[PDB]
This record gives structure tokens, sequence and C-alpha cells, in this order.
């Protein structure tokens, strides 16, 4: 009888109307809603389920020690619901009002006090975000939620949305054993498992969405052991020569993300690492430790075969040098999958440095500051080159 409660990231997609035309309960099946502390202003009730998120209902009433808002929707026929997607007022005062702790409850009648409870929940990450709630699929004429706490009490509702059950939805949500999907489930555990899901899943309006779980997936029951080399590391200067990296340099373009865990200093963002200029760089926020050490990731548009890593620090001191340093590959876009593939070390020096290990694929880099000069860590460019 506990929801399960997160952000709805549909909400930013171009699949929504396709998703909305087959599991949102449609708008000409709301027959009529009510409230039971009235309105502030001119903030009704009909702007929770007027279609519009720009739109919204406040209460007139606020909860107080002894008064708890509710509101009830009435469905034109019964109806089958597993889900709701609820946000707070999205004004100035975007927020305020959000139900922080909530009830449902069921009728198969239009009148009559003799609601059941369907489901509780709470969210508490934030009061601003459009949030699905997410129970047991239950009939309903009429459904009552309850705002047991809302933030700052004045209850607010920009819309509620209903949807039906989305069996598929759900299935996908089992293809791996756990939170860092690194692991297939027993269920997808074999290419041909994992073809059978995806012809079933074809038709489904977020189909394009789960192309990239299921890749993933594939990559992981691909995967080969981990077995790490001893890395080459020396002074380079091929990176000066046009014509080749234009054969043996990944492009920047197949670039889709950048990340490190370190956050930066001051204005050396993590983006000047990659930049094709040797005078930027990025440099941490955080000190290599005994309980930490930098590391920058690289995700890539399309996977990409490469053998070397080439790369420099700051060069006015040399401060973050990658004195030893560790390079995972990950054949997948997310997900704890990363495997050791090469380790090497080399003093500080100015100019670039390129690490050569053998042809991995790559869909994400890991780059470990190991050992790192002052223990800081520094990049003025990772470049990418292929064998
Ligand atoms: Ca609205
Ligand atoms: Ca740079």
């Amino acid at each position: 009888h506990q929801a399960r409660v997160s952000k709805f990231d549909l909400y930013n997609s171009d699949k929504l109307d396709a998703y909305n035309q087959e599991f949102q309960v449609s708008r000409s099946n709301i027959k009529s809603i009510n409230n039971n502390g009235g309105k502030y202003n001119s903030s009704t009730i009909d702007k929770a389920i007027d279609g519009n998120l720009e739109t919204h209902w406040e209460t007139g009433k606020p909860n107080d020690a002894n008064f708890t808002n509710e509101v009830v929707v009435t469905f034109n026929e019964i109806t089958n619901i597993d889900r709701i997607v609820y946000s707070a007022r999205r004004d100035s005062a975007r927020g305020k009002g959000f139900a922080k702790e909530f009830e449902i409850y069921a009728s198969l009648k239009d009148e009559g006090d003799d609601f059941n409870l369907v489901s509780s929940g709470e969210y508490t990450e934030s009061t601003r975000d459009l949030v699905e709630i997410k129970f047991n699929p239950t009939d309903f004429k009429r459904l009552k939620f309850k705002f047991k706490k809302a933030d700052q009490n004045w209850a607010s509702a920009a819309e509620f949305m209903f949807y039906k059950e989305d069996k598929l939805n759900e299935k996908f949500n089992g293809l791996f054993t756990d939170s860092s999907m690194n692991k297939v489930s027993e269920e997808f555990n074999t290419l041909e498992k994992l073809n059978a899901f995806e012809n079933e899943l074809k038709d489904h309006p977020i189909y394009d969405l789960y192309k990239e779980g299921l890749n993933n997936a594939r990559a992981i029951l691909t995967e080969t052991s981990e077995n790490p080399t001893k890395a080459t590391l020396g002074q380079i200067t091929y990176n000066l020569n046009d014509d080749y990296n234009n054969q043996y340099r990944m492009p920047y373009k197949n670039i889709k993300a950048i990340k490190n865990n370190g956050r930066h200093y001051a204005a050396q963002n993590i983006e000047k690492a990659i930049d094709n200029d040797v005078n930027t760089y990025w440099e941490t926020g955080t000190l290599n430790s005994s309980s930490f050490n930098n590391e920058v990731e690289v995700e890539f548009n399309d996977l990409v075969t490469l053998d070397r890593i080439v790369y420099g620090s700051r060069q006015s001191d040399l401060k973050g040098f990658a004195e030893e340093v560790y390079i995972y590959a990950s054949r997948t876009s997310k997900g704890d999958t990363y495997k050791l593939v090469a380790t090497g070390a080399h003093e500080a020096t100015k100019g670039l440095v390129e690490a050569k290990f053998e042809p991995t694929e790559f869909k994400r880099v890991k780059f470990k500051f190991k050992k790192s000069k002052q223990n800081s860590a520094t990049l003025n460019e990772l470049m990418f080159y292929k064998p």
C-alpha cells in the first residue's frame, strides 16, 4: 500500500503525446471535480484538471492542526487507474502547497462517504517537480486525494493526470537486477530472450526510449572479462599533425558528455579539457586523498575503438598532472559497467602524453588520476586516438 513516487521525466519528451494517447485517462472521461477547502482568489478547482500545467488550483483554506485539504475527481464511468501525475502550482510561487504526503482513496459510486484507502506516499526531494505516483491498478468512479502534508499548507495543484497500467513499462523496469544496471535479470539473460523482448516492445509509444537500455543489456551479455594491460606512456607531438588527426583522432564531435567527480576550481570548468585548446584547462575542486581520487568520464555518441588516450595538465606549472593513470572502458551508456583496461605512469612534463594500451571498444571512458602532482588534477586537453 506504499506508492512508488518519482519525477515524471516523460514530460520533456516528444513521445509524450503518443504515450498519453494510449495510457492517459482522456479529458473526455473526467466528469467533475470538487474539494473541501474552496479556492484562493480565482484559482478555481477546475484548474486542477484543465489539461494545462501553467494554470493551478489553490485552496482557500490552508492545512492547519485540524483541517486536511482533499480533492475528489469523478470519472464519467468506472475507470482502472494505476498512476497519478501531479504537480503543485508552477507560477511565481512555484512548489507552494505541494503534497509532500498524500493518500488516495477509491469509491465505486457517485455520492457518499464510502471511500476505501488505495495508497499512501511521500515526496521530499523537491516541491517543484512533476511527479508520478504509482500504485496497484484500481477501479475508480471517484478518486480522492488527501493533502496529508502540504508545503506551506496552502495546498495547490497545477494538474492531476491519471494513467492506466502500462505492463510493458513495468516489464522493462525488470531488465536489470538493480539500480546500478550492471547485471541483466535472468528473464533477459540471453541475446535471444532480449531480442524477443525488444520485438514485444516495438509497437509501444516510448519504444525509442527503451532502445538504450536494451542496447546496454546487449553489451553486458557480450562483455569480455577484465584483463588490463600495462600501458606505455610517452611525450608525443603527433597531435600537431592535422592530416594524421583526420585519420587517427576521434572527432571532438563524437563526445556526448563529459563529467568529473570532484567539481572544479574557479573558472576552470570541465569543458575546458575538451575544447581543442592546449591553453585552457579543467582543474578539480577536490584534492586526491586517502579517501578520494579524481575521475573524469567522457561518453561517446557512437562506440569507438581506441588504442591511445592523449592528455596534459595545466601548462603553467604542471599542477594536477596525472602521474599515474587508470583507464576504464564501458560499452554501456550508463550503469556501473566500467572495467579496467590499462594502467601506466609518467613523470610530470610539459606538452602532451599518450597512454598506449590494447585496442578497446568504448561507449564511455573513465580517466582516473591514481597519483597526481601536488595531489591536484588538471587536464588542458584529453584526446582519443584509434589504432
Ligand atoms: Ca491546470
Ligand atoms: Ca583545453
